[PDB]
């Protein structure tokens, strides 16, 4: 077939790191159509820094009475 024998074996040794880079490679354009459903699934995490604030300095100062 060819005037090597090829190695296809020799290389998933040390395709290792080089297969992450292929996964990342790959996914970089799609991370412009993902960005969108970055969105949606965040909205579901994370997303109540606004009524959490009010409430992290509303318990700071009931937390230092200490009455439990």
């Amino acid at each position: 077939d060819q005037n090597h024998i090829e190695q296809p074996f020799y290389l998933m040794g040390r395709d290792k790191a080089l297969a992450v880079e292929q996964f990342i490679s790959r996914f970089n354009s799609g991370y412009i159509k993902a960005s969108q459903e970055l969105v949606s699934y965040t909205i579901k995490l994370s997303h109540d820094p606004i009524e959490y604030l009010l409430e992290q300095i509303q318990n700071l100062h009931r937390v230092t009475l200490a009455e439990g």
